[PDB]
């Protein structure tokens, strides 16, 4: 309960590099990539677009590990 997770601000294309106005922190279910992850985040790229509000899960983020 409580903790909060990474959710696309924007739609975030594919082969795009992130960046910190994409992506906000959220308490969302289920819990997705750690919010204290976004500045880890900034400049990978997802493997498919993300759209709007979805949370960023693990195997959405090229070369991510926790």
């Amino acid at each position: 309960a409580n903790q909060a997770s990474v959710v696309a601000n924007q739609l975030i294309p594919i082969n795009t590099a992130l960046t910190l106005v994409m992506m906000r922190s959220e308490v969302v279910t289920p819990v997705g990539i750690p919010a204290e992850d976004i500045p880890r985040l900034v400049s990978m790229q997802v493997n498919h677009a993300v759209p709007l509000g979805t949370t960023l899960m693990p195997d959405m983020v090229k070369g991510y590990a926790a």
